[PDB]
């Protein structure tokens, strides 16, 4: 339907706002908060678990002490001589001794459903601890993201260097330009010839010296 | 019939909607009250067999104690010298006492109901009582129930894991290819080529600073 | 009925509601005062038990007293010379000593009900004061329990302290980082290496001055 | 029912809210004037079995001081000559007389119960005066708690003196770092190694002193 | 039927719409969040296939239990006496016995149907995964089909550059046409021939010269 | 009738109109839809067929099944002793055996039929993939279509640029007729003739200084 592809596009749209939205490193430190809400969570769990396994242990406990008051009160009623009533107080610690079994194995029954929770506990804290160390080298990877990014403002800042380079090479070229302006202006009045002229007398009257001081 | 049927279906929607609707241990514990308003009317029902015992055991001692009451009579008119008057008391003496075995085997016959219907009290003592162990470790049971939603929550919260760390992964992405982007640059530009150069230049110059130490 | 089950939970949700609002210490003094109304009730049903012997003990002593005076009117008749109205007055004394007996054995009978009750009463009476020394006890068990909840405060005071260690370990962090950035200024420009051949010149000076101290 | 939990819940919070504004000592006083009132109450009830007493004394008295009229009438009737008129008056002296024998017994009677509430009272006259006396060493007791959270104040000031002498603690910190940044500057700059020169030179014309006044 | 065929034109219509306004990785995104709300789905119902395999095994295991009641209770009958009892006793645990049959081959027939939805569920993880790493390589030709279109405005950008080369060559036509009009005056003044006749004459005086530098 | 053939009119007609309001390329699409949803139909009946030779798989298993529970039994009665029962259990076993063949022919006959719609899927499966295919030849040949329109507006083209030519030629039009009224004026005064007369002396100078080169 083409209200659902609709839907599906602006959802989409929204995603990719919050996407150029989104904050370097701060990301980290809110997934590890929602981490420690979640351990905290799982925590009460746990502690639920284990409150049932104190529940039962106590209740075990109740049975034996139990027991061990009817089996003293025949002991009474058989030293008294009411020996039927001592039976009796036996009958009933049978019933104490048989019940004692059931909890004996359904306290080791809520043993298994404590290991396997605290197994789940053991392994979610090795994913929030690795949370923690990931964040630990995931910061030197964003601040070397962030050097990068200088490393490529040193590079574009060769743009400025060559408007810079470039406004003393047009400086150097005027320069130059007027000292070509006045060779040229030199030569094309016959001076630079004229000087020529007077060069090779100069080391014609040098190589004579030389010979003056040679003989 | 297709009304029957229905009649069905409709009973079975309804029980479905119970269903639906059912409370954690709530339920247990309306079934402990229920359990003790069944023991108040089965006690009463045991009381009325005591009483019924009670009644007959009244009546046994009235006609032993009647019967002592005629042989006195017979005694006194004995030692007056009306024979036949004491004779006539103890011919009332024999009736009371034929009665007296009458009503000492209803006796004996209403003991085997009262033990009867005691022993059903104890019985059905023993099914409430597991009816409150039951409860005890049904207790137990529900909050490992739970636990176990509290663990599928947990294992569920890896959706959420994913989708923060698949942003953290974008914009880690994103870091890298700018990165990338800078060195794909200074190698097509030739740069990253004369910095290889200078790397094997500066290796030779540490080559001869160890041949220079070693002489 | 589907109907019955709806009632059950609603009872059963307004039962874990009563729970929920259940306050520490106070329902044991509450407990405390309703076997106190308990204890006057059942010392009131005793108190006409006793009473009930009473009236049985006054018409004890009032049959005695009387037939004492028909044994008197006796004598006087004798002295006087009515000797059939002495015998009319010792015929009366005969009725009312018979009476005694019927009324004794009911003030016998009555004795063992107010033994009974009294049994009752002392029992409850050992209910009663076992109920106080258990919540002398058990006032010590949930003062207990709200310093068990204050070390469970005092653990999670971890996380509280996780927050400010993570805080001064992020600063601590920044510190080094600025040190070693310095180090590593001081490396890269060759400073350190300079001043590690000054220390290796510094150390032979110091060897030359211990051979100085030596010859 | 809920609604009697509810309410004795309501009972027990109101109860707790009186506790905590219980007054030290001042219950005492209203204990002890509460019992003054009792005792006025009590001892009206006694006065009322004193007088009830004092009321067939004097029907005893008024009985004799009658019979004793009677018998002189019959005294006065005799002298006079009229016999059966003296015989009357001995008879009715004869029903005084008698009377006199039940208002004794009646009036022994009485005096039972008069000693059964006197000591009825005499025994709650012991309680109040244990109550003074036990008022006596509680006020004494109450005093000593008070004492005793007078010694948990001077222990608790313990956190006052830590704070002024950590404070003290610090500034005697920065004196010592001052003077240790003096002796560190005064060694790294070699004074510290140049004063112990010249102290080793000062040691050696000590011993030199030594020599020339043992020579 | 015509309005069936004006039906189908106006849905292409509105699909030419949706498909104009289709936007680039947002889609992607859609379809891995669409497989993700699938796989929960499915999830459930092989959860659902693996709570059925439960129900069975705790039943077999029920079923192994209760036997093993039955075979300790005839025992018990046999030591006593009551052989008949025990014979009964033994009957039952016969039909205990083979119903476990009946749950073994149940379990193992429902052990089929989860081997074929965890099948199904493995086919589908390959396919959503395959999705996730199409959507990878899919985002790189998205990225590829941008820069495509950025090659194609740096083409289209000839345009702009032939507008300003344009303009500088009708400058350029302008400034050489002011140089031909300068020389085609000088040329039709005669004063270019008359320059031509002046630089002949100014090589027969260089040829001069280089025949008086030979002599 | 002449109404039937005016309905028949009126339906061309409203054809007409539909085919001056078909979209390119949408049909396309809209035929795709329409062979899914006939394929998604032809699909529920083929499952139909399938689920029918389900059926009859299942019952014959059933029959194998139960035969061997009648052998079975045979066996059980025969070691017992019945042989009279064992024989009837052999009995109802080959009513049971012979049953096995009229479903396994029944079987193997819809087989036929699921075989044949199939081949019926398979073939139309082709017809839809066919559609696929020649809608992506279709699309290509209607976008060569719309450039063949392109083509024919770059062609109609030719009538604007007859306009804007025949424009510049009506500009130069008057300008080559100003040009030629001043060479008619200049022609027709006798200056084109001076001019004629006075290059033809020119003419005669320039062969005189080509003979004055000459001598």
């Amino acid at each position: 339907a083409l209200f659902d592809r609709l839907g599906r596009v602006v959802r989409a749209n929204l995603n990719d706002l919050v996407s150029k939205a989104e904050d370097p490193e701060k990301v980290l430190e809110q997934a590890v908060i929602d981490m420690q809400e979640d351990l905290v969570q799982l925590r009460q769990a746990v502690a639920r678990t284990i409150a049932e396994e104190k529940r039962t242990e106590q209740r075990l406990n109740q049975d034996t002490q139990e027991a061990k008051k009817w089996e003293d009160r025949a002991k009474l009623a058989l030293t008294n001589g009411e020996e039927n009533l001592a039976r009796e107080a036996l009958a009933r610690k049978k019933s104490l001794t048989d019940t004692a079994a059931a909890y004996q194995t359904q306290l080791a029954q809520q043993r298994t459903m404590s290991e396997n929770l605290r197994r789940n506990l053991a392994a979610l804290e090795a994913k929030i601890s690795e949370a923690k160390t990931k964040k630990n080298m995931l910061q030197a990877r964003a601040k070397a993201a962030k050097a990068n990014a200088e490393l490529q403002q040193t590079l574009g800042g060769l743009g400025t260097s060559s408007a810079t380079s470039a406004f003393e090479r047009m400086e150097n070229k005027v320069l130059d330009m007027e000292a070509t302006s006045q060779a040229a202006g030199e030569l094309a009045g016959f001076g630079i010839e004229n000087q020529f002229a007077q060069l090779e007398a100069s080391s014609g009257v040098e190589d004579e010296l030389a010979a003056l001081k040679a003989s």
